[PDB]
DNA sequence: GGGTTTCCACTTATTCATCATTTTAG
DNA sequence: CCTAAAATGATGAATAAGTGGAAACC
């Protein structure tokens, strides 16, 4: 089931890295040794989906990263050449296409073999210095005159519903609300769709709400750290407009399984089951095996 | 063969995913 | 009164991003 091209860029857009090292080194002739290419890194339980993108790229080398996280590292020079065609036809939307222009300019240096020379060197370390975190500190005292070009904020929309299911993959979240109460059964069901993204991508963000024409945005915060939240919770359109989506266009990885079991919940919430003891504790024995708890 | 490339074990801060009670809407 | 929907309030950790060391290679 080698995986959709657009789903494979939807989920490089949420746990993408690009990655340029730019390591001191006494046995190379400028004095710096490179090293460029494209990681993922995710949980153990969903080394199927690295294994996957290896086996549908036929690129890609997969490694353990702790006892619980798993990563697909390419760094194969040629072989970054199959990430460039990929990312040419299927384009990332996210603030992360700075990062892939980036690593393409980084790439025509190092393929023109000029990160042998001193100049290659100080144009890998101009790159590098808007890539991701930016210069080590040790670069910038090795490299005081650097100076490069502002880097332009992204904004781009959503392409098709394969790239949603492939960011959706990775970002969404699937929950099961289990609303306590002194009623009559006691637990009004309550299902929840969120999608979690800094607010660097607001503009994407808060497109979803015209994208899937039901939802709403939260603000977050934690220390002075914050994020965006696309929630949906109106079952109407959660059984009408969320769950038909990613039936039409799969998701991959372990969140399939909450996702199934999530529709599994709706089924009987739309068969006013979820009103009856029997059905509550159905949906019960259902969240307990999600998400976390799976 | 020696500079260069590639692989592989390994680390880390926070943006994710996931959590649930409380309140309001209809 | 009854049920749905949203707002409120919260945090552990799977991420994104990076590093040390050296075998593989041309
Ligand atoms: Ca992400
Ligand atoms: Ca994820
Ligand atoms: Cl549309």
């Amino acid at each position: 089931e080698s995986i959709n091209p657009w789903i494979l860029t939807g989920f490089a857009d949420a746990e993408g890295s690009f990655l340029l090292r730019i390591r001191n080194n006494n046995k190379s002739s400028v004095g710096y040794s490179t090293e460029l290419g494209f990681q993922i890194t995710l949980h153990n339980k969903d080394k199927s989906i690295l294994e996957n993108i290896q086996s549908t790229w036929k690129v890609g080398v997969i490694a353990n990263s702790g006892d619980n996280a798993v990563s697909l590292k390419v760094t194969r020079f040629e072989d970054l050449k199959v990430i460039i065609d990929h990312f040419e036809k299927y384009p990332l939307i996210t603030q992360k296409l700075g990062d892939y222009k980036l690593f393409k300019q980084a790439f025509s240096v190092m393929e023109n073999k000029e990160h042998l020379k001193e100049n290659g060197i100080k144009e890998l370390v101009r790159i590098k210095a808007k890539l991701n975190w930016g210069l080590t500190d040790e670069l910038k005292k090795a490299f005081p005159e650097n100076i490069s070009k502002e880097r332009s904020l992204i904004n781009k929309n959503i392409p098709n519903f394969k790239w949603l299911a492939g960011f959706t993959s990775g970002e969404g979240s699937f929950y099961v609300n289990l609303i306590k109460s002194k009623s009559k059964l006691g637990v009004q069901v309550q299902l929840r769709f969120d999608i979690t993204q800094h607010i660097k991508d607001k503009n994407l963000m808060n497109s979803l709400i015209t994208y899937l024409g039901c939802g709403y945005i939260i603000e977050y915060n934690k220390s002075e750290f914050s994020w965006l939240n696309f929630r949906v919770t109106k079952f109407s359109d959660i059984n009408d407009k969320i769950i038909p989506v990613f039936q039409e266009n799969t998701l991959i990885g372990v969140k399939l399984e909450d996702f199934e079991d999530w529709c599994k919940v709706a089924k009987l919430i739309e068969e006013k089951k979820h009103l009856t003891e029997s059905g509550l504790d159905e949906i019960k024995k259902i969240k307990l095996n999600m998400n976390k708890g799976r």
